[PDB]
C-alpha cells in the first residue's frame, strides 16, 4: 500500500515547476532516487532533504528535456541524458552526476557550453556553505577550451562543433549525498581542448595539478602515474576534484581504456608493477574473481564498432594524497551486455563472502524496484559499470552506475 | 535531541527563496508552522508536503516583508501580516489552517490599488496543485462583495485620496487553506467594506444578496430569512462572508458579523439568533460559553473602533453556517483573548479539555504552546492567543480553535 517512492509523490503535490522540462526530469530522475535514498537508510528528512534540492538546484540545469528526435545539446550520463544515478556499498551512499546546461547550448548561445557550470555554483553555494568553488576557476583554464585554443581550432572541427550533433562535455558535477552533509566533485574532460593544442588528455591533466599543486606536494605521485601512462601507451585522461578548500582536495586522474580485458586492467590497477601495498594485492586477487563471476564483455577497439553493440571501455582513476607515497586505484569494470539478474547473484555472493549480509539479503529486491516491472534476465543495460576499490581497514569498496531505461 | 521544528530546518537546507521577502515569510511563519504539524499528529510526509506548499504557492502572495517603517500595503492577519496560522481542537484531535490575503508589491506601489490581481494571481497556482480547489464562486461572488469599476466611479475625493496610500487596511479577499489529512480545503472570505463605503448599502445586505444570486433555487433562502430577522431585530449590518472552494453544489457558507460589544449577553443574543435557535447543542453550547466566557474574563473594550485598537482590544464575533437540508443556522462563537495571559488561557483550556474528555489535548496544551514561542514569558505575553473559536454538537462535543498572533 505505502510505495517506497512515497517521498516522491509526496513532493509531487508540493512542487510547482517553472517549465515543462524541468517537469519531465522530476518524473524521469526522482522516482529511482527516492527509492535509492530509503534503500541507503538515508533518515526520512534526509530523504526530503536531498529530492527537494534535487529539484530546486539540479533540475533548472538539466536543459531541455531530451524527446526521441529532438534537437538538443547531448550527453550521455546515464546513457544518453544530462544526469546519472549511482550507489555507493558499504548503509549505502547515492551520488547524483550532472553535466550543467541551459537550452542556449541548444540554439547556438554557448557552443561550447561554458556558462551553465558557473550558473550552478552560483546556487549551489547559496545552499551548500562547505561548497568552495577556487579550483574550478584555477583548473578550467588548463582542462577545458579557451578563446586562444578555439582560435587554433580548423574549419573542419568548427563546423563539426556549431550542431548538436557532437557530444561537447567538458565538465561533470557530481553531488556525493553524503549523511553527514553533501560533497560536490568537479570532473573536467580536456578533449575539446586538445582538439584544439594538440596536446594528450593525460599531459593536460598532470600540467593542471602542477599548476594548482603550489608547493609540489603531488609531484612523486604524479611522475609515478605519468611515466605508466607513458610506457603503456594511454594519453585519454580526465581529472576530478572534490569542491572544497584547496588545502583539503582529493584529485583523481581518470584513464579510459578501449581494451576490455583482465590482464590489461590488472596492468592498470598495479600502474605497470608500481603500486606494491599489501592492500592493492588484496584487491587485485578480489577483482580476478569478480572479473571471470561476472564475464566482463571483450569489445571491438575502435569507438565507433564498439557502440555498435552497445559496449563500454574499462576505466580506472587514481587518487592522489599528499601524505602517501602511492597513488590508490580504482577498477570501472563495464556491465553493459551482462544480464542484470547475473550481476544480482554475483553481486549478492559477493556481499554474503565479505560479511555484508544485510547488503546481500535486499540486492535483486531493490534493483527490481529501481525497474519495477521490467524483465530483468532479458536487461542487460540498466547497471551499467561496477566500480573496485579495497582497503584492509574498510574492506571492498563497490559502486554501481545506471543508464536510463530503454 | 532533534527540535520541533526539524522539517523546517531541513526545508530550509534544501530551498532556494527568489527574493528577499519571500526568504523572511518563509523564516517567520514556518518554525511555529512546521511545530503546528508535529502537534496535530500529521505523517512526516504530509508534514513536508504542507510546508513545501507553503514555500511554493503561499509566500509568493504574502507580498513585501512589512519590516518597521516600511511603506507597503497593509493587512491585520495574525495583527499586522498578510499570513494567520489558527489551530482547530476536537476529542478526533488538532489540525492547522493558514490564512491569508493574497498581495503582490504592485499593490503597495500604486500599481493596483484595491489589491484586485492577486487572489486571481493565487488560485491560477493553487488549482494546478490542489486538484479539486474549485474557483467558479470567486468568479459569482466577486461582483457582489468587492468593489467594481461602477462603484469605484461613486467614491468621493476624500474617500478616493484616503485610498491612494498605504495607510487605509483595503482588505477584500482572505484565502484559508484548511491543511486537513485527507487534504487541503481552501475557503475564501470576502470583505464587502469598501464596496458599502462607495455604494452605502450594509454589510448584511451585500452578503445575503451574494448568497441569494448565488442560490439558484432558494435552498438557503429560509436559513437566511431567519438570520436577516436577527440582524435587523439586534442592529447588526457589519458582516462578511466565507465560502469553500468547491463545486458550487456542494458549497457551504458562513455569513461572519463582528460586534464592538463584548458582553456575555450580546454573545448570547447572537448564539441563539436572538432565541430564533432553540436546537439542543445550542442550549448545551450556552451553558458552556457561559462558563469558558466567566473562566476566561473576557475584557470588554471601547465601542468607539480606534479607542479599542488603542488598548489593543478586539470585538466579539460569530458566524453562522448554512446547510440546504437544515432547518436552522449552526452558529460559532470567536472569543477575544488579547489582555489575558498565555498562562492563563492555557490554564483554563487545559482545565476545559479534562472536564470536556479531552485528555490528550489536555496534556500537552501548555508544551506545545511554550514551544510556539521557544523562550518567551507566557505570563506577561497577552496577545499570542488573539481569539478563541467555540462550536458544539452532541456528535463530536466541543470545536475549539485558537487564531494567534506573531510575536512583538
Ligand atoms: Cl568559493
Ligand atoms: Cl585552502
Ligand atoms: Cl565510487
Ligand atoms: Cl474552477
Ligand atoms: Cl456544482
Ligand atoms: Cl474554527
Ligand atoms: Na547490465
Ligand atoms: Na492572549
Amino acid at each position: 500500500p505505502i510505495p517506497k517512492d512515497i517521498a516522491y509523490h509526496t513532493l509531487t503535490k508540493a512542487l510547482l515547476f517553472p517549465d515543462i522540462d524541468q517537469y519531465q526530469h522530476w518524473h524521469h530522475v526522482a522516482p529511482m532516487l527516492a527509492k535509492m535514498l530509503v534503500d541507503g537508510k538515508y533518515s526520512i528528512h534526509q530523504q526530503y532533504e536531498y529530492l527537494c534540492l534535487f529539484a530546486q538546484l539540479v533540475a533548472p540545469v538539466l536543459g531541455p528535456y531530451p524527446s526521441p528526435g529532438r534537437d538538443v545539446y547531448r550527453c550521455t550520463l546515464g546513457g544518453n541524458m544530462t544526469v546519472e544515478l549511482s550507489q555507493n556499498f558499504q548503509g549505502s551512499t547515492t551520488r547524483i552526476a550532472f553535466e550543467p546546461v541551459r537550452y542556449q547550448a541548444s540554439v547556438g548561445h554557448d557552443r561550447f557550453n561554458r556558462t551553465s557550470v558557473n550558473a550552478f555554483f552560483s546556487q549551489l553555494q547559496l545552499l551548500v556553505k562547505s561548497v568552495n568553488i577556487e579550483l574550478h576557476h584555477l583548473l578550467s583554464e588548463h582542462l577545458t577550451l579557451t578563446a586562444k585554443d578555439e582560435r587554433n581550432l580548423n574549419e573542419e572541427q568548427l563546423t563539426k562543433y556549431l550542431t548538436n550533433f557532437q557530444v561537447k562535455t567538458q565538465y561533470v558535477v557530481a553531488l556525493d549525498l553524503r549523511k553527514t552533509g553533501i560533497v560536490a566533485k568537479e570532473y573536467f574532460f580536456p578533449g575539446i581542448k586538445c582538439a584544439a593544442t594538440g596536446q594528450t588528455g593525460s599531459n593536460a591533466c598532470f600540467g593542471a595539478i602542477r599548476a594548482v599543486d603550489k608547493d609540489g606536494h603531488l609531484d612523486s605521485l604524479c611522475q609515478l602515474i605519468e611515466a605508466h601512462f607513458q610506457q603503456s601507451k594511454i594519453d585519454d585522461a580526465f581529472l576530478c576534484c572534490d569542491l572544497v578548500d584547496p588545502a583539503h582536495t582529493r584529485f583523481k586522474v581518470y584513464i579510459a581504456d578501449p581494451l576490455v580485458t583482465l590482464a590489461r586492467a590488472e596492468e592498470h590497477w598495479t600502474l605497470g608493477g608500481r603500486l606494491t601495498d599489501e592492500d592493492a594485492a588484496v584487491g587485485l586477487e578480489i577483482i580476478r574473481g569478480l572479473w571471470s563471476e561476472l564475464g566482463i564483455i571483450q569489445g571491438p577497439l575502435e569507438p565507433s564498432a564498439m557502440m555498435e553493440k552497445g559496449l563500454l571501455p574499462i576505466m580506472l582513476n587514481y587518487e592522489m594524497k599528499a601524505g602517501q607515497r602511492l597513488p590508490k586505484p580504482k577498477l570501472y569494470m563495464p556491465l553493459t551486455g551482462i544480464p542484470e539478474t547475473k550481476i544480482a547473484r554475483i553481486m549478492t555472493a559477493f556481499f554474503q563472502r565479505h560479511d555484508m549480509p544485510e547488503q546481500a539479503e535486499v540486492f535483486m529486491e531493490n534493483l527490481q524496484a529501481y525497474y519495477e516491472g521490467k524483465n530483468l534476465e532479458e536487461a542487460t543495460r540498466y547497471q551499467a559499470w561496477l566500480s573496485f576499490a579495497y582497503t584492509k581497514e574498510k574492506g571492498p569498496y563497490l559502486s554501481i552506475y545506471y543508464f536510463w531505461p530503454e
